[PDB]
């Protein structure tokens, strides 16, 4: 609403004594529309250079819009959905042509879909979109000659190794480490507010996916800038480990290693890591050597990256989420809030307007018989016009959203796949890190109470 | 709140045309404590007559308020435990006695449990209260002289068996038919209601797990008693399924036989059945002999009693359910009314009175240094003291609930497990099939919208 | 080899108290060749009747040689292979052209295949071969113009449907029961040998998957005609059960039927089955109405038809199996004992021109250093030549076997994944039932030891 | 038998271009009596110090023959069992104490078990034996005073996590590297054989689940004691991975660090691989890098150690094994030949003794009619005579075995389910790597035909 954090579980920040932060999209910004388009361009150009795809690819042309976060495809159709908190399918396209309620009927030979099967993909990362916009039209030019490329799920195969070589390549970390400009976004809020934290005895750390020669360079640009003399990034966090591999991380016991900050090199850890760099590691033996509880510790990620259910039950520690998109979701509904209105108040005439034509409708069959013929006939299209006005009312409130997706929390009246994962994953989120710390490091984050339907409310 | 049925999805009354009930507990009410009471009886008797347990258990005493609806048990370690919406222990039991957080927290090793694991039991059925009971009950003993009784997981089975032997066996039928007033509470609303639908073209069939010689007996005794002269309550429905073996009746595809009313003696189907009494069937070969869509056949039940995944993905038709405990619910709520004031207004006094507490806490050292000392250590107290009221008035609150469960939908703030389970299965519930039939067969029933954390409320 | 009754596993049959014949196939023999072009007719018909699939299937010829039993189809890739023993891929087809190892291998990234993965079909059913040889053909329309045809995964589910709903549509049964001699084969032999059989306190019984009104018009034809005066096939079976649904009869829990020889009616049963006809049931209430053990019950069926792991687990009695192809593979082998004998003998002329070629080819740099150049250029040519020879009689061989998938218990050197099921399902199996009953009811089965590769003969 | 390398599939070892050795158990040979025993010590020791066990345990006294290697616990009911090649249980004990046949079947409901339950633990480690030795005392003490020691499955978890812990902790390494001739044993055949495949263009490389440091000084005292002057043990691998994670090695995806032999530092790779040290890794990348096809790797090891399925289908490269009991196994059956020979003889005698009691016992009904009433009486005590004997004689047999878990290779008749992993899992065994290294570096392995049960064989 007019809020930064969002609740979903409550946590008091007095509690936490370590912060833990993922560099990438957490703590430095980046330029989504740009980040993704780049993604998109090194993996459409890896696939016809070690897979040899039809050389049409290279010229499709990319754009942002084609698609939302949260989406799930199934790389067995080629398909690409909207699922709703349940599973359900709000719509579906299969490549880039949207397929109807009654086709889709008898594709999944019900309305809902079952995640557990692998065939599907509802794991949300931080390619998701440029991927989703890339399958589209790789699946497209599928259709048109099948015999050239391989099958719907061989493409899917394919693309997810591409945006995963192409990450652990190096390819993609060059082309950004020499642009620092045109792909990151810098705010001195954030080195403000991490000094702010640390002046509460609140230590902050960062786990990142890249090397550290690297994570030296975006760190540098994106913090130093706004220190002060004498003072180093290195000095605000009090652990940062390198090459994590995230996801595993957590559940996972990869060993962890200790780094040099000078020379890079490394060297096997033989006891209770202290105070430094370090690359892997897992978060059971970093909990354990900081002498600490799980619920004591506190990590913001950009996205869920892995399984819900094994993240939250093998690893233990309170985790909050930042999701980008949220800026664009809060403006557009609030540019919508007068439309909304419009069609709140068009639906209780169309109500009552209804209510009405029950009570006239079931005394013509229940008391008298036959009498409001003609009286019945005259609500009807009294009815017909308020509910075909409310249909051009819910049309202009959509061109406040993406057209082909609507929005990202929403799967049509309730909430969206995607609104489940955080609601079960987050315990907190907000559109960016910046405003959480904005807030008192010793404030108590409390929710507000569901109410179910049942439920009477005061 | 103040309504007869609960909304949980969008359902158009106009549009379905065929209703089904379930026989027992849902079209024919019963009293829960009595019912209840037989079944841990019958269940407890046969164990030490086929399974020769110990003499000790004849002489348990049988306690309706030692559980609750919605619980779920591990037969591996033999403990009974309140989930949340996500699967969070909200507090568990071993037998009769307690765990604490420190004990679940060790054993569990997480504060979650994973439902998919066999080794716990989450499905709703119509004995899980007395199945709890005994099963508490069941663990101490075996917690005595081990050597005696089965394992944990060997009693649960055991339990199992019986519950449902005595089902099919015919020992519980046979006692309740001989005592038709002690176990089955009639109400002529009911019948009004189905003449009520039925005068609006719409056609009822009902579908039990029951023989149909036992059904007639029921059926008769509830329903004939409303009807007028020259009326027979088999002409209330188009249907009537026996033996249905309800949960694979919905997504297997178990053949149906047509039953002889008269004598009871059955013939193999060999075409489109037809109005009139069969025995087994599934949903599919019924929804496609009517010649009707699954979305305009609504089936009312007392108890998922399954795998919510597969019935809603494998069946395809409109599910409501009437829970009974929903009465207490309510009851209590309204009950705790008063009191839940009284805790929001101590809240909202401790919430200002924290909101300040940091206002002269950070500018402690914010601005100044060491200055409001005494004056922190002032508010320190007198938030200590409020928050004890809030303690004391959350505990008064407690006594107009189940005091070893609390209430059934609720797993402290949040939802609990079967709050969610009755979410995604019905689009509709209630107290009992009475309310809904209290309403116009043509009503169009319309959910409250959820609103998300971060939406604008107008 | 020489003998009739192959044995896996140890099996006295003077234990042996009860024993089940599975009706169709197993007891009543069947003109494989003609029923399978019956089903595959019947389902390539129906599926351009309800699915309305291009009308060119309508000319499909069919080959009974196109398919051999026990191969395994994946519906995704719309592939059929021959698996080995351990799930190794022998040879695998893409429709009908045969794939290369290359293929093969960037295919399935691996010469292995997960037969747990749902999306292969690996199910041991009396239509397989139909099944194959329709699917294949399926798919090569398919690929001419996939716009018409469903998915590859579509068009196997729909076969399916098709070979399932003309089994239980009556299409099948009908056409066959009015042509009992084109269809079914008959011998005495059969009716002696259950004779035999029953003067040895022997009680056989038979389960079904057919409408007894159907069952008691083949048994007649079938046996009746071998019988004395005054003697009624009836008299043969203590116990004959309809529509068991066999798969689940084993391991399910499904109800018995009591079923009335003159009518066909039925009621249901309300205490221990005795003697006589009944429909449906479950392996489980059977043998203990029986007061007998499981291993005193052995079951003789025609398909493994299910999964082996839950058949064995779940079921416990003991279970033989008669695998009609028998007769051609023992057949052919005898057909290719000589040509065996001769790639032998011309292999270890090749064995020991190959260990002289080392013992000369080491010692040329192990003691010496170049001095047998030409001598091993030598052997080198005389081993190109006998094994040019060894692959031309390898070829030879193959002759004598199905063209296209070889020999059905072998998969190359080692035995097919059909030779396991067998090997883990039957403890006893032969080519027809008739060879079991021509033996003494009071024989004991044992079994040849196997002999690991690290054992020694005596 | 009388051979060193037993084939189970083809393998041409000209084809091979590469050699993996596990450096522990394979290449370097320890004295299993004592390193189980240490293991034993240090495991029972940790338990009582970071578990607090009961006392007791401190004096539990090791007996190397309670475990035969390839036995099956389920840590749910605290047994231990050896299972056959499909999963049935020849011999089970819970705890110390056997079971019997009858109890068995009441507790597993069938005399086989489903090893996809995670609740047993069937994966073959270099531990087994002292972990089933003690798991065995560890659930003796808890049937004595099960208040204090956790359950069953908690227990066994709890082994597992010690077991782990020493051999990542270092307290095992330390004790060993201290006392290199107690539990290591060198042989210069190994490196006689090692030197004989250099000098044929094969490169060796080794994967330790060790540190370098450590690797370095086993490696040196287990070889450079027989190079010649002016060599180094170093020359005899191309590769050597540390700390290589073994299991996941093969199949997952785990990054590689080269290691600076002097220091021992490390950095990440940023390229192919080339000679040298280094940590982790995994199968995909090594392969690669080397620009070799994984049919041309051969990895030899000690253990499986992991899943076969997913070892075998998600590796692709050759896999052999050396299994150090077959020593023992060979020794014991050579030494029974002579009994085996005296039961073979007392069964044929036994058989046409049979064979001859029932021709003349179904003589006694089949022409006549009660006439040798005495007659089959003389047969039937002459025949419990031999049977007498044989049964002494197969009491005789398994004195020369492990008197508790008989061989290891058979579970009765049939081979045991160690005896299958190898069989699927390894192409080529043998008791040690030395024996492999005996024979041509470009010898071709060729395997024995099966020979199935209708097999005729010339």
């Amino acid at each position: 609403d007019t809020h930064k954090v969002f609740v979903n579980r409550i946590i008091n920040m007095r509690k936490i004594k370590l912060i833990g932060l993922d560099m990438d999209h957490t703590l430095i910004r980046y330029n989504s529309k740009n980040f993704e388009s780049l993604v998109y361009d090194l993996v459409k150009e890896r696939l016809a250079e070690s897979f040899h795809y039809p050389e049409e690819i290279k010229k499709f042309k990319f754009n942002f819009d084609d698609a939302i976060r949260g989406l799930v495809i199934d790389s067995k159709n080629g398909n690409i959905l909207k699922l709703s908190r349940y599973g359900a399918i709000r719509l579906s396209y299969h490549g880039t042509k949207q397929i109807s309620f009654s086709d889709q009927k008898k594709i999944y030979r019900s309305i809902y879909v079952d995640l557990g099967d692998p065939n599907y993909m509802a794991i949300d990362t931080s390619f998701s979109i440029a991927f989703c916009i890339l399958y589209g039209q790789l699946v497209d030019l599928k259709d048109t000659n099948p015999d050239k490329m391989p099958s719907y799920q061989a493409i899917a195969q394919d693309v997810q190794y591409c945006v995963d070589k192409v990450h652990s390549d190096g390819t993609l970390k060059n082309i950004i480490i020499k642009n620092l400009k045109k792909y990151v976004i810098r705010e001195k809020e954030v080195v403000e507010g991490l000094k702010h934290f640390i002046r509460y005895g609140k230590k902050i750390f960062i786990l990142t996916n890249s090397e550290y020669s690297y994570s030296k360079l975006l760190l540098d640009y994106a913090l130093s800038p706004f220190l002060d003399k004498g003072e180093h990034w290195q000095g605000l966090f009090e652990f940062v480990i390198t090459l994590a591999n995230k996801p595993r991380f957590f559940y996972d016991n990869l060993r962890f290693l200790s780094v040099n900050p000078e020379n890079g090199t490394m060297t096997n850890v033989h006891g209770p890591i202290v105070p430094g760099v370090y690359q892997g590691g897992n978060a059971k033996k970093f909990t354990e050597d900081l002498g600490v509880g799980g619920d004591e510790i506190l990590y913001i990620g950009d996205h869920i990256y892995g399984d819900i259910l094994r993240l939250k039950k093998d690893c233990n520690w309170r985790t909050a989420l930042v999701v980008e998109e949220l800026g664009e979701e809060i403006a557009s509904q609030i540019r919508a809030l007068p439309i909304e209105k419009k069609i709140g108040e068009a639906m209780a005439i169309k109500k009552e307007l209804e209510q009405k034509y029950v009570d006239l409708c079931t005394r013509s069959i229940d008391e008298s018989s036959q009498q409001y013929d003609q009286e019945i006939h005259d609500l009807q299209l009294q009815i017909s016009t308020v509910d075909l006005q409310i249909s051009r009312l819910l049309q202009e409130q959509n061109s406040f959203y993406n057209p082909k997706w609507e929005r990202v929390f929403r799967a049509g009246a309730e909430e969206s796949y995607f609104a489940y994962q955080v609601d079960r994953f987050a315990c907190i989120y907000m559109e960016k890190l910046s405003d959480l710390l904005e807030h008192s490091p010793m404030t108590y984050f409390r929710a507000n109470r569901r109410l179910l339907a049942h439920d009477i409310d005061i």
